[PDB]
This record gives C-alpha cells, structure tokens and sequence, in this order.
C-alpha cells in the first residue's frame, strides 16, 4: 500500500504513497496491462446530479487543503453551499481560485505530459462568460497573444463554459489552435500535414478557401454553446513561425521547413470537480522531438526522412545502415538550432527529460508521488541516453485530469 | 472478453483472444499500471505437489492440442501418467518432445522479447542429465559451439535438472555465458563492464585471476545440484567476438572495442508444466543496439558517448547540440557494420521491429494473439521511426514462461 519505484541508472528509489488518493480505472487489469493502448476507454470522456457532490466534495477537499484551511469553516461552507446549489440546479459553479487550482492540478496530473515541472506557473483564463464563436475566436486571439509572448512562450488555458445538458456545448474543433492543413492529391499523395486531411476538409466543407500548400494554417472552427461551428483566421501576424535551419547543411534551409512555436491542444476535456469543460485549449512550448521526430518524420505525417537523407547523401540502400538514425538527429538538431536562434522557447529532449526526473522527485517528497506513463514520458528517439528511461513510473489516475472526448463532428447534432 | 490492438501508422486491427488462456498476474491492477516496473514481483520466482496437477494438466492439454492429437487416448493416458506420477514421487518429467515444445513456447511467450519470430526454430539440448560443474561446462561449452556456429548464430537452449526440493539447485552464475569483467579503480572509477563489478569480484574470490583489462570473458562460475559453483574459462577459441570498426571514420578502430557475437542468457528460470528448471542457458544473436546503445551508452555501462563525441568533434558544451545523440547513431552504424562484415549474425533494429510487427500478425491468426511489452519491444534509440512504437501491444503473462529469479549468492547456503 505504499508502492517503490527505481531508478536503474541512479539506484534512487521512491516511494509512492500518492496513487492511494487515486480514483478513476486505468484499463489494466490483474491479468492484462494496457499500458500501451493509445486512447483507452477510461481515458476518453454525461453525468447526474447524484454522482456530481462527491466529485464535487472529494475536489473541494483538496482544494482547501492546498491553501493550508482544511475543515474549516470556509471549508464546510463552501461544501454546503455548493451541495445546495447542486440540489437546486443539478450543476454548479468553481470560483475563480477553484478553477485555477483545478486546471493547473489537471495539468499536474497528465500522466503522459513530461513537461510538468512547471504546472504551477499556469496562467488560467477564464472564458466562462462566453456565448458566441466570435467571442472563443476572440479568447482564442488573446490566448495565442499571450502564451506566444513573442517567443518567450507562456503556459496557459483558456476554459470556455462547461457543459450542462450535453447539446449546449462548447468545442474547438480543431485538434490545436495551430495546425498546418492537409490535402490529398490526385495521385493519392499528400501536400501538407497528412494527420489534418479529414479537417482540413471539413474545413473547406464549411467554406474554407485552401491556399493549397504545405505549410497553410487552418483556420478556427468554432461550435459555441450547441451551434454551429463557424470558420476563423487567427490574425497571421499572431502566428508565430520558425523557418527550420541547420547549424550546418545550407542546403537545409532549400528543405524549405517551418514550424509553428507554439503548441496549444484543443480538442480535449478539462475535469473539475466532476464539471467537465468540453472545450480548453491549452499550451505551453515544444520539446523538440515532438517536431523533428514525429510531426516532421511520423510515416503518416511529413515523412522527410526520405528527402533530407537524400541530401544528406546517405547509404539508403540497406536498412542497416542507419541512415534512418542519422538523417533523424540532424533533423532534431535543425529544430532546436532553429527554434533558439529567434528567440522561441524550445526545450531539447534530454534537457526536458532530466527536469522531469527533477520534477519527479518534487513530487514524490512533497505531494507523495507524480502518476507517469512511461510509454508516453520516454522521448521517442535515443530513449535510453535519456533519464527516464532508466525510471520506473507508477501510472494511475488522479484528478483534476483532462480527458479525451470524441471529435465534434462524430456527434454534432447539425443544424 | 475479445480485446483489440491497433496500429496508429497502418490503421491495421488485430483481435486479440489469447490473453484469455493466460493464467498469471501482471502487477497491474484496475486502479495502477506497472508496466514500467523493471522486475515485478510477479516475473520473479518453492511449488508443491497440490499445485502440480492443474499446471502439469494445462500444459499437457495444449501439448496434446499442438500435435493435434488432443483429447485422445495418447493424452489421457499421459495424464494419468504424470497425475499417477505426482502422487508417487509429488514431481515429474517432461518427455524429450515435451521439453522441446515447452521451451519453444516459453520463448514464444517472453512478451519483453522482440526476436520472437523464431521461436519455432530453438535447439533444445537436454541436459537433465547432468550432475557435476564439469558437466555443466561440457554441455555449456557444446551449446556455446553450436549455437555460434562460426558467425552464422543459432538459437539453442540447454536445460539442466529441473527444481526438486530447491536446496539441490543447478545455476549459472553468470548472467550471461559471455561477458566481460568489471573492476573498480583507485579514484573509484570502473574498468570493463560496470554491470558485473560485483560478479566479477566473486569470481576473483573463489580463485579467478584477472587479467584486470576492459574486454575480459569472464570465467563460468557453474553451481550443480546445490554444491558451490566452480570456476571454468570457456576456451577461448570458441569465444567469438567482433572487433567494431566504422565504414567511415578511422580512428574508430583505435577506440579500440569489441563485443562478443553471442548472447546467452543463464541466470533465469525455465517454467514448464509447474516445473521449475533453475538452469537453462539460451542464446540468439544480437540487436544492433543492445550493445551499441544499451551496453556501449548506458550510463552506469561502458559510457562511451563521452570518448566517442571528442573524436567526432561535437558541440558539448550545450545539452541541446544533441551531440549524444550523434554520436550514438555512429556507434550503431558501427557495431552493425562490424558484426556484417564478420559473417556473424546481427540485426538493426529496424529489421528485427519489422519482423516483430509480421510476428504479431502470425500470433493473432494462427494463435489469436502475441504478449507484447512495449516498455521493452520499443528499441532503445530512434523509437518512433521503428513500426514497433505505433503498434498497441497487449501484455499478459502466459505458461511456458522465462521467469527472472534471485542471484544464487543472495540465497546460496555455502559449503
Ligand atoms: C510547458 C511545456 C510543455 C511541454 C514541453 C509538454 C510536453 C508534452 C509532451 C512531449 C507530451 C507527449 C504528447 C506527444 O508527444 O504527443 C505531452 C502530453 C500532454 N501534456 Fe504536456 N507539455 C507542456 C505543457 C502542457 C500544458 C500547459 C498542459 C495542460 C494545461 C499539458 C498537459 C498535457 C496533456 C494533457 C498531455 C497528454 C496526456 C494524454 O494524452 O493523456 N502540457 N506534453
Ligand atoms: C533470435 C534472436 C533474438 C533476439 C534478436 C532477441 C532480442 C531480445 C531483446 C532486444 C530483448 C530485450 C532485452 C534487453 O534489451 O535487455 C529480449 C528479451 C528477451 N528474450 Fe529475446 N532475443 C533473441 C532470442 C531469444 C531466445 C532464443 C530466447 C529464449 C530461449 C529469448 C527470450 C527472451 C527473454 C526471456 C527475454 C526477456 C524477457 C523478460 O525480461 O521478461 N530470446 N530479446
Ligand atoms: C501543451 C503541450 C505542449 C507540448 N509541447 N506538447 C503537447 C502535446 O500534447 C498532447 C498531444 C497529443 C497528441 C496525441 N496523439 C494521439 C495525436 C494529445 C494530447 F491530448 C496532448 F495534450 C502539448
Ligand atoms: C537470447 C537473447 C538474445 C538477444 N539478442 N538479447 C537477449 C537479451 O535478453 C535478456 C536481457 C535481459 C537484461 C535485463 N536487464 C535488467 C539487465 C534480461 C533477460 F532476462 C533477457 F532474456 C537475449
Ligand atoms: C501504440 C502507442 O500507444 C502509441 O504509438 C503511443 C506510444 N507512445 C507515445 N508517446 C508520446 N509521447 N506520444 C505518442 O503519440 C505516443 N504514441
Ligand atoms: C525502468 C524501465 O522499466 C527500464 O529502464 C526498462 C525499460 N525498457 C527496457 N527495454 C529493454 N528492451 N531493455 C531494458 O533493459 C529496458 N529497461
Ligand atoms: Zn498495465
């Protein structure tokens, strides 16, 4: 009842006592684990007046106790003032501070998430006075404004209204606030960012006029309170961008390869108190990886390992010859280059890695352990040169959490 | 009751019933997932009659329905056989082909081990016969010559006694048949392979002496029937190793490293029909980067990156150069293309995740499923860019299983 986890690197070794708070199913039984499912059904998000007070009272518990008054009568206050407007409207309100704590301990609790060292420094902004797509497009404005902080990136979440009945519900539809479109060719092929092809035309579906290249920002899609999602350009001017150099190869600047800086999620579900929050962009800044390994070298995505090793000049005959490996490294080494020589926040693989194993055991000291999914937390390149490789993590489901929740469109009752 | 498993970069589905004949626990429970601990309480192994039958039956019943001839006369006899044979004696024996089968599919079910699209083709050598150290260095010895077989490598297990009352116990010492020596320093510092510092000062006190260099084979330290274990130096000429070279760089010869060709895990723990085999040596060939990444790389390893990135002249000085990373992809090149050019078998990782991923395909057709640990099956460099890490793997805990268990000294009662 008062688990250990070792580092195999270090001999360190942790006690988790934190996991006995936890509440919610993993998806791993006695007899199977599951750690490798990328969106089990407990990780993935309508509920009753019955259930919503202790949701309600186990989150207010917590959150009296972090300001250091637990129990007492501001406590037991709140406790039933909020039990009586949950008997008189089956649904009920977080105050400012509620809201803050409960988004940054969401934040604190993404077991998957390896940038949480700093999930106390997050700015909340509250959206919950919003009623039309123009007004999120324009929260969504300030937000993209703030957290890219020109560079000197910003973490912050802007929480629009949560859902009630479930009909009136407040979503962006797209997948991050910043994502570069995708478009099928005649050939079959794919100009763009190929994961965004099914948006990208429901985007166009919806009136869309595509500049049909790779790197075009999508617009926003909007669905405010129920409605109809509606189609906004974020203002270019606040879109910030890093053309990918290398400290090197200047034939690397002809890849002619671009990212945006800032990273900002915004199809999933903030959990509060048993409220949910169908719509919360969120961001911070990347690590690396996520754009040099994944976004730019994913099969399914911008797939350039082919191209750049090419001019690398590289073995690509055998398989062995790691020439994979290598046109990889470089590629990571031209996303950091790039993104620290405009003066926009980006953390290295290995620098991140070491700070979470830092946060890790801030965690483990001060609150009693730091849920962490292994699966997700070790960078996906060079894996074992980093910290957490060699570091067991307990995953378990605390929360605050945010959730996954099905796409809109799956589910939008139309016009 | 009939799980499913996708691959996120193909879309392929594969269903998984297997899981449903599986017997032992994970660690994992409904509200926690271990799936990162390195040795679980569960993976680490005294049985008695009672608890013999059922797992002598259940191996017995998909012995029979392997050779197709299940239910039948042939099976209920030897049913009654080895049932009438744990009455009399509360142990039993496995036939020749009974042994065969069991550890083929002990290998087939290892969820942590990539190379598992040969488990059909394993040399089972049966050496239940015998009784001494020297024996066990005889057998041990024909196994290390044949499954070498002069680079072109061989998989091949040897099974000595299995567990009786587990005070007359046969162990490897070792962890590995072959591995190099690791000696502490004056300033503290580590010569050879840190690993087996404390191995290798168990050697030295039953009488090695060491030539006290890097890549220096270890002596056999070989426990039979529970008497102390007795030091035996595998003859040389059948220790192969590959001197590692790069196809570039020149001065990658003066580094001046070696590995041998042959893995051969022996300090585990065959379970077949509730039996427990304490010794059983079992050798492959390598993947590239566990000697290139894990072994050459690790930290508390041989922590080459340093030694190597100087030579290759790399930006140090900043974390975020990803010189580490550079100069890990060289190393694997070179390992791969030094083991090739010696006609000793090797695979990237690359090719050994590909196979893996056809592997899964055979196991839930012809099988209904493959237990598959992500945490281990991903490769330790480059994960992303391997199909293993789009592919959700389903863990569970089969029989005939490998079963780590402690280190004979921590339990060995001496002379
Ligand atoms: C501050 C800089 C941040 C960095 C470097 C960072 C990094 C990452 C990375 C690398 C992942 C793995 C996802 C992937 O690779 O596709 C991740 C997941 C995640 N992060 Fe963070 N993140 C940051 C900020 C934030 C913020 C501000 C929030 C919430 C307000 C957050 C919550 C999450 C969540 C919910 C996940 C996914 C968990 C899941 O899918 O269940 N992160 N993050
Ligand atoms: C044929 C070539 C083989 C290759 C390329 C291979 C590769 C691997 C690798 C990379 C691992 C991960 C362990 C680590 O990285 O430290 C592993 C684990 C393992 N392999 Fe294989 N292996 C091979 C043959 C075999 C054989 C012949 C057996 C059994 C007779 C076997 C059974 C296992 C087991 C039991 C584990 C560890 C599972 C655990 O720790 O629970 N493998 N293998
Ligand atoms: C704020 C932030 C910063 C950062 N540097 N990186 C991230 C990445 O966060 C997520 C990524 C995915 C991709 C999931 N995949 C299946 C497509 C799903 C999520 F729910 C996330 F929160 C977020
Ligand atoms: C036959 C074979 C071929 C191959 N290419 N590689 C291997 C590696 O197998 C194992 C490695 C470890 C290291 C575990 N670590 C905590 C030190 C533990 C095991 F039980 C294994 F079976 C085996
Ligand atoms: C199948 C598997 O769950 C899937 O590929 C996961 C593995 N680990 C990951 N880890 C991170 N950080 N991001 C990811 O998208 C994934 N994908
Ligand atoms: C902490 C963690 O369980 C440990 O580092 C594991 C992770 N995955 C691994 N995977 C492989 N193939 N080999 C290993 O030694 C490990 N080590
Ligand atoms: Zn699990």
């Amino acid at each position: 009842r008062f688990l250990k986890v070792k580092n195999w690197e270090t001999d360190v070794v942790l006690t988790d006592t934190l996991h006995l708070k936890s509440t919610l199913e993993t998806g791993c039984t006695e007899h199977i684990c599951m750690g490798s499912i990328m969106l089990p059904s407990q990780h993935t998000r309508v509920a009753t007046k019955d259930q919503l007070f202790p949701l309600a009272k186990e989150f207010l518990d917590q959150y009296y106790s972090s300001i250091k008054r637990f129990g007492s009568k501001a406590h037991m206050d709140r406790l039933e003032e909020v039990n009586k407007e949950i008997e008189s409207t089956s649904t009920y309100q977080l105050k400012d501070t509620e809201l803050i704590y409960g988004a940054k301990h969401a934040w604190r609790n993404a077991s998957r998430c390896v940038g949480r060292i700093q999930w106390s420094k997050l700015q909340v902004f509250d959206a919950r006075d919003c009623t039309t797509a123009h007004g999120m497009f324009n929260y969504i404005c300030n937000h993209v404004k703030y957290a890219t902080n020109k560079g000197n990136l910003r973490s912050a979440i802007t929480i629009f209204p949560q859902r009630t009945d479930g009909k009136h519900d407040f979503r962006v539809w797209n997948s991050q606030l910043i994502r570069y479109a995708g478009y099928k060719q005649p050939d079959g092929s794919t100009l763009g960012d190929p994961a965004n092809v099914q948006f990208t035309e429901i985007c166009i579906q919806q009136g869309w006029k595509a500049p049909r290249g790779r790197f075009d920002v999508l617009p926003l899609l909007l669905q405010a309170n129920g409605n109809d999602p509606e189609l906004f350009q974020i203002p270019p001017e606040l879109v910030l961008e890093v053309p990918i150099r290398h400290p090197k190869f200047d034939w690397f600047k002809d890849l002619g390869l671009k990212w945006y800086g800032l990273p900002a999620v915004s199809n999933m579900l903030l959990e509060i108190g048993g409220l949910e929050f169908s719509a919360c962009p969120f961001s911070g800044w990347y690590m690396g990886t996520e754009i040099g390994v994944r976004d730019y070298c994913d099969n399914s995505r911008y797939n350039i390992l082919e191209e750049v090793a090419k001019k690398m000049d590289l073995d690509m005959r055998k398989t062995s010859s790691l020439w994979k490996d290598q046109a990889l490294v470089e590629i990571n080494i031209a996303v950091l280059y790039s993104f620290q020589s405009d003066k926009v926040t980006i953390v290295d693989h290995h620098s991140a890695t070491e700070s979470f194993i830092k946060h890790m055991e801030n965690e483990y000291r001060c609150r009693g352990g730091c849920p962490a999914d292994w699966v997700w937390i070790v960078p996906p390149m060079s894996g074992s040169i980093t910290p957490v490789f060699h570091q067991e993590m307990l995953n378990y489901r605390l929360t605050p959490s945010f959730e996954y929740q099905p796409d809109p469109w799956n589910t939008h009752v139309w016009k």
